[PDB]
């Protein structure tokens, strides 16, 4: 894998969007790993709607937390539909998912990359925008600003973010707080440190879908 990766330059990543408050970053999270993943296999990009997986999602916690793994279950049984089609609402509602047609995508399964393994992540990201979590209940973390993010940080994993590139020294995440927070939206996270659970736990629970 090259020592470069940004999906955002082969087009394969959407505006960064605002969660508001809501405990949907799961969803987020998992919606951008499937405008990538299509973008990647059918060379459009389309954002998809994670109002969708927000009320949907039964096995999360609608605005009170949830799972982008489950999520991702949810578009390889079901699908996706068009963000413009089932727009977000910061709030969590009844799930809406027959009131508009089919679904605009579909996936065909999810695959959990190797945890604790900075490696087999990175591999993952050079082939598609993958989904992680991080520490973000942090001083830190909040209030960061730019350049290469080191902490202090746990490894009390409590957010949900999508992972679309690294660098020698980090790795590039998109995250949903709006494009005020970090680097117009985006953060990097560094790399190789030894920490199994990488900074901010990065490597604990890494989830991708897999579209043919």
């Amino acid at each position: 894998i090259p020592e470069y990766v940004d999906w955002r330059q082969k087009g394969a990543v959407t505006p960064v969007k605002n969660q508001g408050s809501c405990g949907s970053c799961w969803a987020f999270s998992a919606v951008v790993t499937i405008e990538g993943i299509i973008k990647i296999r059918t060379g459009n990009l389309n954002e998809y709607s994670e109002q969708e997986l927000l009320d949907c999602d039964r096995r999360s916690y609608g605005c009170n937390g949830g799972y982008p793994w489950s999520a991702l279950q949810l578009v390889a049984q079901y699908g996706i539909h068009y963000r413009n089609t089932y727009p977000y609402e910061g709030v969590q509602r009844y799930c809406r998912s027959r009131e508009k047609g089919p679904y605009a995508a579909k996936t065909d399964g999810v695959r959990q990359v190797q945890p604790y393994n900075e490696g087999a992540l990175l591999y993952s990201i050079a082939n598609q925008p993958v989904s992680v979590v991080l520490e973000a209940a942090g001083k830190d973390f909040q209030l960061y600003r730019g350049g290469i993010f080191v902490g202090p940080c746990g490894n009390k994993v409590d957010h949900a973010v999508a992972a679309v590139g690294y660098g020698p020294n980090y790795i590039l995440i998109k995250n949903s707080w709006g494009t005020g927070w970090g680097e117009n939206g985006y953060i990097r996270i560094k790399r190789g440190t030894g920490n199994s659970y990488g900074v901010c736990g990065l490597y604990t629970s890494s989830f991708y879908p897999v579209k043919n």
